[PDB]
C-alpha cells in the first residue's frame, strides 16, 4: 500500500483510461478484472468483479485505489506480482534536488544535495562527489556500438565570469559546495574572473599516495575541470559534458590535472572531437587557460604554476585515462577504505 | 564464477592497481587481503594471504583471477556480498546492436535489434516497437527538478533524401524493421524523396479501438514522427530526440498523428522550444511537410489526406499528450493483452 | 537641387543637428555659415547667415533646403565642391527589389528586377543575370589579405523542398525569372522535390563555343549552384554563399556544372571549409545530390546523366576556377559580343 | 599605362583567353582585334591585328601588354573608353593591412593600419578611426529592402580574456593603436581580464561638446563596444558585428555608452535578434558585462561606474541611436573642423 504501489497503479489504471477520460467504463472495468484476475479462478475473481461494480459512480482512480487498497494485503500480492512485473519501472529514477543554506558569501553558505526518489518520492542526502556518477550510461545504449562513449557528469563549482571560490567540501560529511577559506576570510580570486566555468568531475581523487609520471602526488581533490562552452552555469549545477584534453598542472608541488571538457548541450560540441580542435574553433582558449593557470596565485604571494610535458594540452585518450585513473583511486578512498570525509 | 563476477573482480583488482602497472605490488598484497579479509578473521584470511602470496611472480589480475576462482564457492560468497555492493553496478546497461539479413530493397531483407548485456555479454533478440525504451530517463537525473523532461527515442525507418519505406514489422516477432510491400513489389515513395529522418516511436500505438477526437480510430501502427534536423540517419538507426509539435493527419480513414521533433544532436536543438520557433528557423519546413503527407499518396492512386485542426500543427505539450496516450495504449496491447504482433 | 544633392545636404545638416533636435539652434546656424563660408569674404558670410536667420520659424532640415535651393547656383558652386568632397557617398548603394507578374504555376508568371539608386531614388529594371555581381566585394575590405575571398551571389530559382522547375529566362529582355515549359505545360520535376535550394549564379556562362574538358560544349545557360543549408529561399532571393566543391554534370551531351555551395548565414557555415567536411558534418548530403541529378530525368522519358571524374565532387578551389573561367565567358558573351539574351 | 589599366587589361584578354591556356589562339587574336578595331576604320584593324600577329611565340598576356604599350596612345584613346566601360571595375576595392612596430607590451608599441587599393596596387597609411567605415554597404544590396540594416564595422583593441589596455591613439596622426599609459607605466587591467572582445566603431566621436541626456559630457573617445561572440579577435582585428543593445555608462563623470553587439560570424548570431534574446542564450552575460565596468576601476583607486536607466541595457534601435548621433558627432569634428587628432 506504499506511494510506490500507487504509481505502479496509477500507471496500471491508464492503461485501461488511455485517453484519461478519468474514470473507467463499464468495458474497462470487466477488462481491468479479466486481468488481475489472470492468475486467478473465479472464487478470488467472482469477489472482485463484484467488489468492483459494487462502487457508487465513476471509478475514478481514487475509488479504484481504495478499493484495491481494502483487501487482504495477501491475496492481493499473489496478482500483484504479474502487475508489478508489467507495470514497475526497470529502475528507479532518482532527481538530484540542491538546496542552499545561507549565507552566500559568507562562511555559513553551503549547497546541499539530495535523491528524491521519483518512485518513491523519499528524500535522501547524498554527496556531490561519492553520489553522482562520473559516467552517463543510458539503461538502453542506443548510439552505436562502435562510437565509444564520452559523457560526463561535470559538478559546476565555479561560474564562467565569477570569481567566489566554492569548492565541494571535502572534510564534511555529505561533502556540501562551500566557498574555500583563504587569510581567514571567503575566498575570491585576486587574479581576475574565472572565464570559464569551473569545477569537478564527481567519484575522481588526486590520490595523496600515488606518484604521478611528473614525481609528484596529487592534490587530494576531485579532479578539476574546465569547461570552454558558451553558457554560464549555476553554482552547483551539474551537466553532462565531453572531454576534450587535459593539462598537467602542477600546484604548489601536487599533480592537479586540468581537463578541457564541453557541455553537450552547446552549439558547437559536436564539430569538437578533441583537443586540436579547440584552437580551430576557440583560438586563443587553451593559451588563456594555461596561462591564467600558471600566474593567477601569483598575485596572493604563490609561485608560477609548473606544467608536466612543457604545457602541452594532451588529447581526449589521454584525459579519459586520467580519469579513469582517478575513478580507481576514487575506489580506492571510498569503497576499500571507507573515506567519505578527508 | 560467470563473466559478470569477472568483470567485479576486474574493478575491484583496478582499485588496487590505480595506475593499470597491470599487477599487485607486495604492499596491495596485503591491502586487498585486509579488504577482502573484513568480514573474516584470520581463519580463512590466513589461509588467504598464505595462498595469494604463493602465487609465483607478479599477481597479474588473470593470476588474482584463478586464485578466486579455486576457493569454495560457498566461502567466497561470504565475502563477495561486500564486494558485490562496492564494485556491481548501479544497473546492467544494455547495448543496442543492430543486425541485417539481406538483401536489401528486396523482400528478405529484415533489420534485426538484440540487446548486449554489458555485464554478462548476453546476447539476446529484442523488439524495437516493444524493448527500447519510449522516455530517456537518466538514472540519476542532473537536469534541475523544474524544467520538465523531453528527450523521447526515435526510431528512424526513412532517412532523410531516400525513399525506400521500410517499417518496423508489427506482424513478425521482434518486430524487425522491413520494407513495405505495394502492389506485390517492395514499396518506394513514387511522390519523391523523404525529405526529413522518418520513423517511429517506440511503445507506442495508434489504437484500432480509439475513437479520436476526429471521428476515426487509429492507424494501427506506432506513432509516426518526423525529425527536422540536418543530419541524415542510418536506417534503424535510434537517437535521442526532442518534441516540439504534432500534425493530426487523417490517412484513408484512420488517425495518423505525425510528430514533429529534432535531435538533440542538432545544432540548433537549443534554439528550438517549442512548434512556432520552426517557422522561425526553418521557414517553409511545417507547410512542405504538411504538403507533403497531404498529396504524396495521390500519385499511387490514393486520396488527399485530411487533417483535424484545419492543418494545425499542435504545439509541443499536446504532442506529448498524444504520446504519452498512445504510450499507454501501448501498455494496454502489449502487457493487458500480451499482444507482441499484430 | 537632385534628390541625390538633396540627400547630400541631409547629412551635412545633422552633422551641425547631431543629436536630432530636428533643426537649427542660433550657434549652429553660425557654424554652418562659417563652415560654408569656408573660403568666401566675410560680406558672403554674413549675408548668408543673414538669409538663414531671416527663415520663419525653426529651421528645419526642410526649410534648409529650401534656403539653399533657391540661393544663387554661383554661391553654391563654390562651396559645393567641399560640401560634396566632405558628404558625398563613396558609391551609390543600389537596393534590389523584386517584383511578381502572377500568376505563379502559370505561363504569364514572372520575377523581375529592379535596382533603387538609395541616393537618387531612381528606379530602373535590370537583369539577375548580368546585374547581380558574381562576387561579393566589400569597399574595405577588413578581413586579413592572407585569407582569399569566397562569397558568392546565388540567385535561387528553386527553393529547397519544392517542385516547380523555375528559371532565369536567358531569351527575354531583362532575363527575368519564369518557369520552365515542358510539354507544352509550365514544369514540374516528376522525380521529386528539390531537396536543397537551387539556383544559378549570375554573370557566368556554360559557353556553347566550348570546348570543354570532358569533350562536350556547355548547356548555354548560368552556372548551376546547389545551396546545401537548413534554411529555405524565396523564388529569386539572391543571397551570399560559400562555395565548397563542384560536381562534373553532362547533361543530355551538355557540361552542367553542379558547384556545391552553402549560404554565409547558415549556423555551419564557419565550420565548413572544403568539399571533404560535407560527407564529416551532412553525411550523404553529397551521395543523395549527385544521385537525384544522375536519375531525376529518366521518369521524363531522359537517360541518366553523366559525369566527368567518375562522380567525385572536385573541391573548392577547382570549383572557384570553373566559376572564374565561366565568368571569363560571360563578359565574352556580354560586354565583348553584347549578347544579353539567347 | 598605369599598373590600373593593366588589371582593365588582364581581364580585357582574360575575356579571350576563358579557360586560361594563357595566351590567344589565332582565332582569339582576330577577335580581339574585331573588338577593340569597332569603331575604326578596316585599315586600323587589320594593321592591328597585323602588329600582334607580327609579336613573336605565343601572345602572352605579359607581351599582349607590351604591345598595348607599345601601340600610339591616340589609336588607344578612341577605343579604351569602351574597353573601361566594360572591364574597370565599379569602384577600386581597399585592402586593410595591419604592420605592428613593436615592442609589445612597452610604450613604443604600434598598431598601424594601411589602405593597398587592389587596382592601382599603391599603399597608404590611414587611420582605423576615421578610414574606417562605420557601415557596412554592399554595392549591391540584396537582402530584401524591408530589412533594416544592421552591420557595423568593428575595431578590436582588447580582446577576449587578455588585459593589456590597447586603445586607438586619438592624439596621433593615423591614429594607431597603442596600449593605454597609466601612472608612467603600460596600463594592465588590474581587476582581471576582459571577458569579451573589446573595441570602439569608427567614424564616431563621444563629444566634449554635447551635453548628453544624462547631464554630462562625452568621454572625448570613439563609441565603445563589447563583442559577445565566443571568437577571439587579435589586437587591431577588424570584423562585421550586429549591435544589440547599449549600456548608459558614466565613467569619471562623463557618457561613456558600451555598446553590445555580436559578431556577424558567429555560431549564434542569427538567434541573437534584440537585447532581449541575450539573456535567453547566453544567461549571466549582460550582469557581469555591467558588473565588470561598474567596479574595474576601485581597485586602482577609481570610483563605481554610474549607469542612465539604472543599468538597463536598451534595446538595439536605441543603440543604432546613439551610433548614428556619435557618427554625426564624428562628421563635426573630422570634415567640418578638420580635426584628425584630438
Ligand atoms: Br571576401
Ligand atoms: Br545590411
Ligand atoms: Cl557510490
Ligand atoms: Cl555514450
Ligand atoms: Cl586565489
Ligand atoms: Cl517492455
Ligand atoms: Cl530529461
Ligand atoms: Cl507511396
Ligand atoms: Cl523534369
Ligand atoms: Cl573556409
Ligand atoms: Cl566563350
Ligand atoms: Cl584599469
Ligand atoms: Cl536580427
Ligand atoms: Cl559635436
Ligand atoms: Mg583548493
Ligand atoms: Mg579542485
Ligand atoms: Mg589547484
Ligand atoms: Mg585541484
Ligand atoms: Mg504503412
Ligand atoms: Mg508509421
Ligand atoms: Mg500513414
Ligand atoms: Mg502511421
Ligand atoms: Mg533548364
Ligand atoms: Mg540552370
Ligand atoms: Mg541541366
Ligand atoms: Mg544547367
Ligand atoms: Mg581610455
Ligand atoms: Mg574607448
Ligand atoms: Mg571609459
Ligand atoms: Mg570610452
Amino acid at each position: 500500500t506504499q506511494p510506490m504501489i500507487k504509481k505502479i497503479m496509477s500507471r496500471l489504471f491508464s492503461a485501461f483510461d488511455v485517453t484519461h477520460l478519468g474514470y473507467l467504463t463499464p468495458d474497462k472495468v470487466e477488462e481491468v478484472c479479466r486481468y488481475l484476475g489472470r492468475n486467478m479462478s473465479d472464487g478470488d475473481v467472482k469477489a472482485m468483479k463484484a467488489e468492483i461494480n459494487a462502487i457508487d459512480g465513476h471509478v475514478t482512480f481514487e475509488k479504484f485505489w481504495a478499493w484495491w487498497c481494502s483487501h487482504p494485503v495477501h491475496s492481493r500480492t499473489k496478482c500483484f506480482s504479474m502487475v508489478s512485473a508489467d507495470f514497475s519501472m526497470p529502475y528507479h529514477q532518482q532527481q538530484l534536488v540542491v538546496h542552499e543554506k545561507g549565507e552566500m558569501y559568507t562562511p555559513s553558505y553551503r549547497v546541499l544535495y539530495f535523491f528524491r526518489d521519483l518512485e518513491t518520492g523519499r528524500e535522501r542526502q547524498v554527496s556531490p562527489w561519492h553520489d553522482i556518477p562520473l559516467y552517463v550510461r543510458d539503461l538502453v545504449r542506443t548510439k552505436p556500438e562502435a562510437t565509444p562513449m564520452n559523457r560526463y557528469n561535470f559538478i559546476c563549482e565555479i561560474p564562467k565570469w565569477t570569481r567566489a571560490k566554492f569548492e565541494i567540501a571535502t572534510g564534511e560529511s555529505f561533502n556540501p559546495i562551500k566557498q574555500d577559506i583563504k587569510n581567514g576570510v571567503p575566498r575570491f580570486y585576486k587574479h581576475g574572473d574565472m572565464m570559464w566555468n569551473y569545477g569537478a568531475f564527481p567519484q575522481t581523487w588526486e590520490s595523496t599516495e600515488v606518484l604521478f609520471e611528473a614525481g609528484v602526488t596529487g592534490d587530494n581533490d576531485p579532479v578539476d575541470a574546465v569547461e570552454i562552452g558558451m553558457t554560464q552555469f549555476k553554482v552547483g549545477q551539474v551537466s553532462a559534458v565531453k572531454v576534450l584534453g587535459v593539462l598537467g598542472m602542477i600546484d604548489e608541488g601536487k599533480m592537479d590535472w586540468k581537463v578541457v571538457c564541453i557541455s553537450h548541450n552547446d552549439p558547437i560540441c559536436r564539430f569538437m572531437k578533441d583537443i586540436h580542435d579547440v584552437p580551430k574553433f576557440l583560438p586563443g582558449c587553451l593559451d588563456a587557460i594555461r596561462e591564467w593557470f600558471r600566474v593567477y596565485k601569483i598575485c596572493q604571494g604563490g609561485e608560477a604554476s609548473h606544467f608536466a610535458f612543457d604545457g602541452e594540452f594532451k588529447d581526449k585518450e589521454y584525459a579519459m585515462k586520467v580519469i579513469d585513473e582517478s575513478h580507481n583511486m576514487w575506489h580506492n578512498l571510498l569503497k576499500v577504505n571507507k573515506r567519505g570525509e578527508l
